[PDB]
């Protein structure tokens, strides 16, 4: 499609932190997204980049299936907040999900294991 046109605005009053995790890949990607802007906008992006259509690619949140015309504020998301969403494709055999190219981000994590038996 078309990607370029963009006005002027440099603020973070509404923009919230939306973490993205690849289901098939398992990688982690963080990118700022508007709470008033539909999800599609964010989706269509990964689609083109990956080279696969959105007709097969979908999103998941709170064990629910978010729609394109759907919005974060519609599900219950406030501005300047942090969340976590997962991405995956219904038809992996036809349109599999690959890693993004262009930038190199990094993340961290930690977990506690179980103690001894006795």
């Amino acid at each position: 499609g078309s990607s370029g046109s963009s006005g002027q605005e440099s603020v973070e009053d509404s923009l919230a932190t939306v973490k993205v995790v690849l289901i098939p890949v398992g990688q982690e990607i963080v990118i700022p997204f508007k709470v008033d802007t539909i999800l599609k906008y964010l989706k269509d992006h990964f689609s083109h980049l990956l080279g696969i259509p959105h007709s097969v690619l979908q999103i998941r949140y709170s064990g629910k299936i978010l729609k394109n015309n759907e919005t974060l504020v519609q599900h219950g998301v406030k501005p300047q907040e942090i969340v976590q969403v997962e991405i995956f494709s219904t038809n992996p055999d036809l349109y599999p999900v690959r890693r993004i190219d262009g930038l190199t981000d990094v993340s961290q994590i930690i977990t506690v294991s179980g103690p001894s038996s006795g």
